[PDB]
């Protein structure tokens, strides 16, 4: 599975800026955003480990100027159970080559 | 794609005043508002880069008199993945010109 | 469009008292209330500029005795885009004379 | 219209005790409860003005022993627009006598 | 009606530990849990007064070690209006012997 | 019934890292995650008592590096009423062996 990048912000605007910067910096796909209430939202991007690493670093830098960044993290090889149980945009089995 | 303008406020009233001020200040379309819970809401406008910039600065000014503004930001050239994955009122492909 | 009055309270009871006082003080219609989570709720009334001004002032005075008022604001002539994009009870086109 | 009694608590348990105490203290009907997020909930009772006043004071007393009461308020003669626009268990027109 | 026991925790894990300890300590039924947002959740158990009293005391002791307990309370004889209007797992009339 | 493991975090990213670490550390199934609002989320894993214990300690370790962990707890032998009333991924009766 592709690597996993996540930028959590207590602020929609900052999360949007994180997402925009990430997809512009590297070959990663913004698959969606998670809403957990209380003003907390998370931008999720996926791609190769190198791409997700470069995107996440750029997303953090730019979002920090506009909003309240809660967390920034990269998971190079997410477990298949994680992708199946959590909404991260790469449901196992969703593949034409499968 | 149109430029993107956003005023985030922990308060519906302040966001409404922001939104009202933006569409009055320049030729921009208020496409809707995002609810992220915890009292956090974001007014979203779209238009040309010059127009959205003029709108947001007036919106920040107006919202600040009524509420606690959380974030104010403009993205002149938002990435297509962002408009596709996030609800910003400019879904790629939604155009009569095709 | 009719003028717009809004009383935001972090407390349902105080918001209800705001709403009750507003419709009693002047010729304005309580069109509903907006729920943005985190305990935040907003009472929305509409009517002529003078009526909404008198209502909002009475709503603020009484609500302040019972709850936590977040914001109080009046918009005399809300933009048509605001009424169309936001739930303020006067959707443009919803008129028998139209 | 019946008088309106309300006990708002940042805590479900405290609200439940408030509601229980109100309907036990006087001839009032617990019509339901409002959820505004952030842990905020409001118990709503309806009945004659004397009954709701007796209920709320007992409810405040009982809720205070269990939780953090946010607001306590009585509206003897609520405006018809309020009962029509807000969920208080006495929708105008809902009556067999017509 | 059976007695009513409630353990409110600002934390799902602590609420789960409360619920588990309660049903293990005495003859009470965990009927469900109430979600009021802001991280607030409440475990609700019902049974005879003695059983609910023993359960609630054990639920409080164990939950306090794991999470943030907001409120703990027992209602021996909840009013019929409470069980009808609030989701506490004993809707009046839901009985085969009725 | 399988043992129950839980990592609660006020942050989606920290919870995702917890969940990822748990299923990687031991033979446990991430059954899902609970959303209680206010930014609070809980990762839920099921498996043998030894496995879930190994998972949670690794999950706490991993989540703590990324976010603010709210609660960490293991229930070796959860009561059947808990699995029936709460969404923990092991509904009693859901078994081919019957």
């Amino acid at each position: 599975a592709d690597a996993l990048g996540m930028i959590e912000v207590r602020g929609f605007v900052g999360m949007v800026e994180a997402a925009d910067a990430m997809v512009k910096a590297a070959k990663v796909e913004l698959i969606g955003y998670e809403k957990t209430g209380g003003g907390y939202v998370t931008a999720v991007v996926r791609g190769d480990v190198a791409a997700v690493k470069a995107a996440t670093e750029a997303g953090q830098r730019a979002a920090e100027r506009v909003g309240e960044v809660v967390a920034v993290h990269v998971i190079p090889r997410p477990h298949v159970n994680v992708d199946a149980a959590l909404p991260l945009g790469r449901t196992p089995g969703m593949d034409k080559s499968a």
